[PDB]
């Protein structure tokens, strides 16, 4: 599957080159049902025009991975998982080389799951915090 | 370019370039208390599952926000940064456009707060997104 | 019904005078199902050691307002209404006479009703804002 | 009283009298990084449903997380005072203790950031509470 993200379906309404992830080029690497992990590197696509990583990058890359992370183990279950709200707080900029995100599930519940996704950057440092809470609801179709 | 205030000689990156003029948000009205935004939907915006992503109306609102709060201070020596952002996602979007509207609703001194609606095509209520924006003075 | 509070059951498992609304001593003016209003007299046992309204007294009564707004029309309809998350902002302190709330919904979903709620002090002044989220789910018993 | 951080001769408001002392809140551990504290459940803390009171978790994340930064920042000639909390609502707690554990994640020169854990008697994670601490000049 284009970046990694979990083979769950035949086919997928869009292909992962032409969405918002594979456009800015985010990639998992490691997934369990309790934690994943995902990386990217900033190019100007993913920063704003004052040269700094764009605050919509931290949230979308969290966003992917803790929603993903929860459709990977629901899905063959009948269900769908998407993101419900979101929470980013950000305490230091990233200018370039990358930045990792891991996400740790805090609480899996029947219709909720709650995951805390930390943003490093490529000296380890703690960029950006953003927690997901993911609803999880039977699919439709 | 997008509409963005033009508050500076030099940008370090150009708009086509940047996350919002890949995705293609543009300004509409900008005043101190009050900013309008918008995009049209295509595959850029989405996530494989054929929905707006969730960063669009964060990077959304994050933009709008911020930059109108520039808007203000910059030409007072500050500047603006995102510091935190609370999205809520009430109804999918699946094309069309995401328009967004920013309503300040307080301007302190270090921090400026604002409450960003995002529609669609039919005027519902997607997402709300509030932003904190932190203001502190320039680094030379 | 003790503080205003919508009348939907026959008994409660704890009085009104006993709980935490009754303590501090919050009080409903007005309800409908998109709107309602709640105001409390500023006293120590609303304060902190450092003589300003506790932050938890703005979370509580946003809570309380939004869930009960909530529980006014769901509960005839089999369903219960319980606070899933807050999120407040504090934008000015308030140190004594009253605080006022206003509630609005803004999303009334089959599983999630989303209320906007803003805290005035006696002067009209914007001083905290809490966004309440709202789970509706089937009563147990 | 309490155990809060002994930092001031005078306090405006006497602990038993406060929320907090209402309550029963009481701090166990605090260090610059972590600090814990606890509260017996009583009527006081519950809603009408018999269900610990939404507020009575954020207040304890709120109370915790600000004096665990005024215990650091005060001798420097700073305040701090709570500026956002997000809380996320898992498990209703009926009966028993709520015990609070508060982890710093980011000291700035203006904000520090909490992440406080709210447990159950049989350690069960029933809520966590994000708190946002605005640092700041004490005013003379
Ligand atoms: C928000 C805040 C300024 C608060 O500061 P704090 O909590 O007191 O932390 P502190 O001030 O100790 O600084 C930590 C880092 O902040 C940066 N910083 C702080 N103050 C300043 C300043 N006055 N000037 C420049 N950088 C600063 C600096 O990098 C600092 O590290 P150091 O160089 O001092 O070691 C700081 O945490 C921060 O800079 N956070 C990152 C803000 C951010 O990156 N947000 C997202 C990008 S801007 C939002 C956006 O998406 C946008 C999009 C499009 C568009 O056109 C415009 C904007
Ligand atoms: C979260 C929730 C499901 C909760 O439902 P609710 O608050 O009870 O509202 P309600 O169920 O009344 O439904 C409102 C609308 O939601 C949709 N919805 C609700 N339940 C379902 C369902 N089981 N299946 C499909 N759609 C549903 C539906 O569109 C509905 O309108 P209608 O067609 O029923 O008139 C609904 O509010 C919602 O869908 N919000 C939008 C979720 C969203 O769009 N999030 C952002 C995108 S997914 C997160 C993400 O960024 C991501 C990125 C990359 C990637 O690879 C994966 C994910
Ligand atoms: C957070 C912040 C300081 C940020 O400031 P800002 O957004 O730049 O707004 P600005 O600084 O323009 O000031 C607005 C009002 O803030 C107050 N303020 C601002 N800076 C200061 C300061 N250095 N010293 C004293 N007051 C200040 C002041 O009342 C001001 O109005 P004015 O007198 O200047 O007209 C300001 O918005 C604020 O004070 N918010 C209220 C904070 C609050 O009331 N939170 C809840 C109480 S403390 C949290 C807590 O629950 C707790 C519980 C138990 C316990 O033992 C300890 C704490
Ligand atoms: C929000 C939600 C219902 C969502 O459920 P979820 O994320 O899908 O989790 P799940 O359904 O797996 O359930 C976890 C626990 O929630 C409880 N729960 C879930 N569904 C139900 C239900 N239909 N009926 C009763 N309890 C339920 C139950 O305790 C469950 O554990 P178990 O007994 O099933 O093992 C659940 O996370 C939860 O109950 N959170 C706690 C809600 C809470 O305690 N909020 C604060 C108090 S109510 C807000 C308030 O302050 C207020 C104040 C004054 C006033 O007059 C009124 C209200």
């Amino acid at each position: 599957t284009g970046g990694n993200l979990p083979d769950v379906a035949s086919h997928y309404p869009v292909a992962y080159e032409q969405t918002l992830d594979g456009t800015v080029g985010f990639v998992i690497d490691e997934m369990t049902p309790e934690r994943a992990t995902a990386s990217v590197e900033v190019t100007d696509t993913l920063r704003q025009r004052w040269g700094l990583v764009h605050g919509g990058a931290y949230c979308a890359l969290a966003a992917m991975l803790a929603t993903e992370a929860t459709v990977a183990v629901v899905h063959e279950k009948g269900m769908m998982a998407v993101g419900q709200s979101n929470h980013t707080s950000f305490f230091r900029p990233v200018k370039e080389g990358h930045v990792r995100a891991e996400a740790v599930r805090i609480h899996a519940g029947s219709t909720t799951w709650f995951w805390d996704v930390s943003l490093r950057d490529d000296a380890g440092r703690l960029c950006a915090v953003s927690s997901m809470s993911i609803a999880v609801r039977p699919r439709r179709d």
